[PDB]
């Protein structure tokens, strides 16, 4: 059976770690042998495997309500709780976090060093809406334990001048990152624990690479006292819905792999792509592509 | 010629005219007999007519520049230009606005009761990117002339206390209706005329209604004096991609409609919808579907 891909160029896709920005170049590089994240993890016979979707855009802003509190030490940073609507009661065989909510990583315990921003707002005491949005620092867990400094709980830390008004909920979008974030510690992800079904982290076959679907993340800061010193980066993906659910129509045969062309110019230059039904794409082999041009199926190969 | 349809529900499918909200409901109304939208219009051959795009997310947030000046009376009404990165030249056969943006309507000739809300914030002095974005009451044309006041083109006003920079660029993320907004004056779109090619109204057959794929729009309001005075709504779209993008396998034969079955419940309820060759459902001569189901591909029948 064939496989007809239509032809989307990729600058016209969905990046599921990061909505709103799109698609770039694609990237590889020599560095990044590993891949532990949670959103844009798809799967040939299993569909959605993890805590992704196929539809980032929907469940990208979240809720969350204050406990009426701060960290010790730190009086800037208020203690609050996620809100999940997709499992009520705590039960540990579901994932605690709701549905597509990010996962960016930010450092082993990191504090002045680096930070992450959102949109915040209080409740209009009305059950209408929101009021007063603005940009905020968070970051998961408290920054003073191990057990949950990187864990991906539903336990948050958010910097505000004031104090935040107990047993009220708040909206979360967040784009940006802030202090010293570079791309690096961006690119790793929390580690999670629990008897909940996570997605393992994969490697790839000895002497080869794999393609990032790279994107730009821009800056959002706050010029007042003890503001948001934040800075421009980089985000990249696995694999977007886009280009994998066209393949549902006939599954791939038993303990195979793809070969794809992606031509980049009528037929001048053409390159070779081998796709797994794992979820991610390799290329044999550290550079930039064009995001111009279309896929072809070439053949089935042995892995 | 079959159709294979994949079971993916209508909850789970993006909403062409306001992302960052997921669909609730399939809303069907006798007083709405006609369609014309500029966003979500999708046809089996043109592909994306009008200024539809199969990536609703990337092209959503935009950018004007200031013009330094202000609306006759209402100073507190400063003017802007739209940018526009694929018309560069200016060219009358190419559309003015980019690709994607809102195009939510107002009213005619009557700002002094409602307008529209969107996420503004000045540019940096790094090209690091844009700062202190806020919420920002907003509308198009100047509110003076009948051929601009809904018009849809590169020219815009927005309300601001204080005094623009001029020649500097903004960032403009719309989300959110203000003022005496109500769903009737949504769903109108602004006019729309010229030399380029725009997509023309569609008007359903006699004995027919539409399925319109509502979400709801929560509200944000800003506390002071000449704050924000912003309400809730719902906004509704035609055809999402998701259910289009199948179909092009194969396409339709010439002159036939497909019957499609809704199943939800078990199967023991199943509605039966009619999909025309335009991108519009019909369905047999008011009230609210709900959002748990799959499509079914029955047969083909003649219009
Ligand atoms: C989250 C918080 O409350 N402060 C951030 C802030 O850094 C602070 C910090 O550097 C202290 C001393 O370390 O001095 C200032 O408060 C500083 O604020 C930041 O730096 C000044 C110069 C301004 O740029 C101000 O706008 C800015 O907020 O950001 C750093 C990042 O290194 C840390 O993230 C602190 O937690
Ligand atoms: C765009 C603008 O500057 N004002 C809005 C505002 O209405 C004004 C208006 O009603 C004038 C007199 O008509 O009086 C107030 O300024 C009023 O402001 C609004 O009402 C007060 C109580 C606050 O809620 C304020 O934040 C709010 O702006 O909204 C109306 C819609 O009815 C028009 O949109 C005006 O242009």
């Amino acid at each position: 059976p064939i496989w007809q891909i239509p032809p989307t160029p990729p600058g016209a896709m969905v990046n599921p770690r990061s909505p709103l920005t799109p698609v770039v170049d694609l990237y590889i590089n020599s560095s990044w042998t590993t891949c532990n994240h949670q959103l844009g993890r798809y799967t040939i016979d299993g569909g959605a495997i993890g805590n992704s979707t196929f539809n980032p855009s929907g469940l990208w802003t979240g809720t969350f309500t204050a406990e009426s509190g701060s960290v010790s030490g730190q009086t800037n940073w208020r203690i609050a709780m996620l809100d999940n609507p997709y499992n009520p009661t705590s039960d540990p065989t579901l994932p605690p976090v709701p549905r597509g909510f990010c996962d960016w990583g930010s450092g082993v315990k990191s504090g002045a060093r680096q930070h992450l921003v959102c949109f915040t707002g209080v409740e209009t005491d009305n059950g209408e809406g929101y009021k007063d949005v603005d940009a905020h620092m968070w970051d998961y867990g408290d920054d003073a334990t191990i057990g949950l400094d990187n864990t991906y709980q539903r336990q948050i830390y958010i910097s505000d001048p004031t104090a935040l008004d107990s047993g009220k909920r708040y909206i979360i979008i967040p784009m940006g990152a802030s202090g010293s974030a570079t791309d690096d510690t961006l690119q790793i992800s929390p580690n999670c624990y629990g008897s909940w079904d996570y997605a393992p982290t994969i490697a790839p076959p000895l002497g080869e690479q794999i393609v990032w679907f790279r994107s730009y993340l821009p800056a959002s800061s706050t010029s007042a006292s003890s503001g948001v010193n934040s800075v421009s980066a980089h985000i990249s993906s696995l694999m977007s819905p886009d280009l994998i659910r066209s393949a549902y129509v006939s599954g791939f045969p038993e303990g195979k792999a793809a070969l794809l062309d992606y031509v980049l110019y009528g037929g001048s230059v053409v390159e070779q792509f081998k796709m797994y039904r794992e979820g991610y794409l390799t290329a044999n082999a550290g550079f930039i592509i064009p995001p111009d041009g279309y896929f072809r199926f070439n053949s089935w190969v042995s892995p």
